[PDB]
């Protein structure tokens, strides 16, 4: 709908779930020395569900929007279902895999496939998440 | 241009969704969840007789479900329950079926493009199904 | 082409933030319009300090075109002589209804020039103007 | 540039929506008016002069987005400048919009209206506020 | 060319309208001013040094949208970095906009100004803040 341009802008300027989790079950950071992106993901698990999740860090607009979108994409889902969006998303931008409708707002970051130099900027948050949920 | 205006309508509603929130003394509420996208919604309405005196929606999902929910509450607020149902059928005929858009849909016509996006049709109709469920 | 798409932005801006939206208690005259085609409704109120349209505002719920049109309408008419407003009304209708070459004198109104290609939406744009014409007398 | 052309468009839109220095100016040293009936634009420029410098300036009127944005951008470009300087900027501005000549960066945000050179029927919409300024300073 | 283009335009607009680290830096260790004699852009960069680390940095000035956005983006890019890392960024930024070199990925959000390279006469509006930074750090 090309309104995905707004999704990117919205999340870049108003990142969701940005901050610290008082009580967290899992936590893992990530960093990109080159661009200067850094993100730490905190997660609260209840059973096999991501009860709450938040991120912290600074970096380019792409990494900030990606972290925001990722937190919104997995909150309330099961760890398994979360790891599936991760592997998938990494496909949309790393291997240039084909788009997937079940990614919803995450689609807004397809173009990252192009300009493979910034792919690192978009997967930082997802790597941190997987390192947390493992 | 029509295409330019519809794009702008969807953006405006995604950015500033109308009637977002909760109704304190809601006559009847109803919730809804999406299987293919995982969109979740809940609609609350205040009825004075058979007129939707007020309505509100909350929850969240993709941009489409939010814009569609906003446009929906805007179109039915203050309207007769029967009118809300009339708009709902017209909307679904447009989005679900390839049916030629009913001109009385107004700004809801901006979501016409979803008709050619299955797996995304449920993102648009979620709010409407919850509304119907809320109106009994 | 920084300007080549300015009209679209002007139009989109008026849809988003329509001007003179509200009411004018004690308006010299008022008039309402409605086209069941799209389901639009409009209320026009004007301040006639004699022969000039001092202030003006519009009410009613309708689609984006009806909203933008009535917005662009009030901005193009406020503070102008009654006759001047009607002159613009004719020029505007000539543009959207008859699809005639838009009169450059229309200024910002040219933002709606594309409506001439939309038979099903012509009344959406002209509604605010017909209401204006009924009020102004 | 594309990204830059869009930044400029945003600048124009901003000045269109919220023009700067818009309104009457108390103690105005002088003021001049201008009309561009070809479009239906009208503008009034008022200046407060102190020596050879424009201490303050404002404009009023109504018209297309281009003329209003040109008026707003013009007030911001000359406020606090030397009368001769303002006139110099007006020279360069009209040279860009009327002669399509290569505009130097000393026009700054005014460069947003550079494309008007390719739009003969809009040149007067852009130059109106400046002719008024010049007449208000003469 | 349009996904990030859209985002880049937004970044520029946002930094120009709401520049970051804009104000006087009281505890400034060193500072330097830069000026584009013609465009009228002026900037002053103040840095608070702790060892070889730029602990804080702020800028002051007035000018065109490009110069403001650039100064804003520059302060964000170098705050918290070592002096040598800031000078490298400056070198890369100038290679991008002055030499038109293949934009170095490490520039991040600064890549939003890559397009200024296509407008030679406006390149000085983008580099002004960086020259002031370098002078302050010398
Ligand atoms: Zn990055
Ligand atoms: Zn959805
Ligand atoms: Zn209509
Ligand atoms: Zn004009
Ligand atoms: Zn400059």
């Amino acid at each position: 709908d090309e309104l995905y341009r707004e999704i990117l802008l919205d999340h870049y300027q108003s990142p969701r779930n940005f901050g610290v989790l008082p009580q967290a079950t899992k936590q893992a950071g990530g960093m990109n020395p080159s661009c200067g992106d850094q993100v730490e993901v905190m997660v609260l698990l209840e059973g096999d569900t991501i009860a709450d999740i938040r991120f912290q860090g600074q970096g380019c607009a792409i990494s900030t929007a990606s972290a925001s979108l990722m937190t919104e994409a997995v909150k309330g889902k099961k760890v398994a279902e979360a790891l599936e969006l991760s592997r998938k998303f990494q496909a949309m931008v790393v291997e240039g895999a084909p788009p997937d409708p079940t990614l919803g707002d995450l689609l807004a970051l397809q173009g990252v496939a192009k300009l493979p130099a910034r792919v690192k900027c978009a997967t930082l948050a997802w790597h941190a998440l997987e390192e947390a949920l493992r």
